[PDB]
């Protein structure tokens, strides 16, 4: 496991990472207090299937509830009330248990962390900020959804829960959390939720305290709309905002480009995620998915929260996609363990590695067959991947000897390796 930072110092730990998102949606409904148990006891499956880290659910204790109509939810971390550990996913000791045997695996593991907010009204919390001390964004005159006095980012919703990062406190007590799981619950990195709530620059400057050499990776689920009409990034592209953020954060940034034209353009199109990008400095520092707990579904109650979810007949070809190409990987909990995927997955994940693709290898895209066709320049080896498309053999685009690697789905999912 190679560990250092890009060329523009972005924190993607070598670029060989391939993750694993260790939950779903509804998970504190499905295994109440018993995830930890769970992955505790599959750490060694999970190290055999390929991962190099785990993304872990908010270890911070969430005790909240909400329902509006036929829709409920609550206590899954994003609506934590304090630091403590003993939540709806297991106790601190059992969080302690299963680090330590991902640890023992050799699987990173990487927190998801929620500095935007917190359950302010939960009755009983360890963590009291007062009313008039410019902790909260509220403390100050809110007009709308855009950065005020006391919180320079977006705000969650209403923005009655929003924290002032920025306050000396605030950010004094993130980062000796930060410092905390690190130390004591072996982080290995962090998943930064809602990074347009708060300033890039402060993702790096909680870095730089607590885990310079860490991993990192913001989501950032912004749409050039969303931004005012005389910012640059009102008429930008999806990529070129989440690249801008990944400048400042010094942190890797899912590729919501990737996601969007995964979503609304053909296959061909997926050529345009951050991940396509000819310039390795931008390619290098996607995190690219294909669904996770928000775009996707979820075991149990209400399919989950499937917000922007991929159909089910284009499943295998976007993990095909994604396993194969420039960026760093993100393999979906339910894909993998819940849907029957994982052969197929385990499959790419040896493909991968066998070529030595990276986040910053080269990626070639063909333009003479139907569906996409791309050549990828693994380390090892070269990659022939041709999807929902009428290519006749990987020599018709690339110079070489190929032998078969994955035939899948009628041929709609083929990848040659040299
Ligand atoms: O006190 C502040 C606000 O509190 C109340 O908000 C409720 C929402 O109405 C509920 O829908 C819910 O919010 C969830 C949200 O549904 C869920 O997607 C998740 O959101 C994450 C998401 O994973 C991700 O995309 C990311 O970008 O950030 C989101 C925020 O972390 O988690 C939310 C929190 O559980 O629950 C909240 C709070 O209970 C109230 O209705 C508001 O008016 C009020 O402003
Ligand atoms: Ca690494
Ligand atoms: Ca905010």
């Amino acid at each position: 496991d190679q560990a250092g930072k890009s060329p523009n110092a972005v924190r993607y730990h070598g670029g060989d990472e391939i993750i694993l998102q260790g939950f779903h949606w509804n998970v504190v409904r499905e295994a109440p207090n018993d995830w930890y148990n769970i992955l505790r006891q599959q750490a060694a499956t999970i190290a055999a299937d390929g991962f190099s880290a785990i993304w872990m659910p908010v270890p911070w204790r969430d005790f909240s509830s909400w329902s509006d109509g036929s829709k409920s939810g609550g206590g899954e971390g994003y609506f934590w009330h304090d630091f403590n550990k003993n939540g709806r996913y297991g106790s601190d000791a059992q969080l302690r248990q299963a680090a330590s045997a991902l640890g023992g695996a050799g699987v990173k593991v990487l927190y998801d962390v929620v500095p935007n907010h917190m359950n302010r009204g939960y009755p009983d919390k360890e963590i009291n900020l007062p009313a008039g001390q410019g902790f909260w964004r509220n403390d100050c005159a809110d007009p709308g959804n855009y950065p005020n006095d006391c919180d320079d980012g977006d705000r969650f919703i209403g923005g009655d829960a929003d924290l002032n990062t920025g306050h000396p406190q605030v950010y004094g007590m993130f980062r000796d959390e930060f410092t905390n799981l690190r130390s004591q619950y072996g982080a290995g990195g962090f998943r930064f939720n809602f990074v347009r709530g708060y300033a890039p620059e402060r993702v790096n400057s909680w870095m730089t305290d607590s885990a310079d050499n860490s991993f990192c990776v913001g989501e950032l689920w912004k749409g050039p709309s969303e931004y005012p009409n005389w910012d640059w990034r009102n008429t930008a592209s999806w990529q070129q905002i989440i690249k801008d953020w990944s400048d400042r954060a010094k942190c890797p940034v899912f590729d919501f480009a990737l996601k969007e034209r995964m979503q609304n353009g053909s296959i061909a199109d997926w050529k345009h995620g951050l991940n396509g990008n000819p310039d390795p400095r931008w390619r290098e520092v996607a995190v690219t998915f294909v669904d996770n707990h928000d775009t996707g579904y979820s075991p149990g109650q209400n399919g989950g929260q499937h917000h922007w979810a991929l159909q089910d007949g284009l499943i295998r070809q976007a993990y095909a996609y994604i396993l194969t190409s420039p960026g760093t990987p993100v393999v979906y909990w339910d894909h993998m363990y819940d849907w029957g995927y994982g052969d197929f997955i385990r499959q790419l994940i040896q493909v991968r590695r066998a070529a030595g693709v990276r986040a910053d290898s080269a990626i070639s895209f063909h333009s003479g067959y139907s569906g996409l066709v791309a050549t990828v320049s693994g380390s090892q080896q070269t990659l022939v991947v041709a999807l929902n498309s009428d290519l006749g053999n990987p020599g018709q685009v690339a110079s070489g000897s190929f032998s078969e690697a994955v035939n899948a789905s009628n041929g709609q999912v083929r990848v040659w390796r040299s």
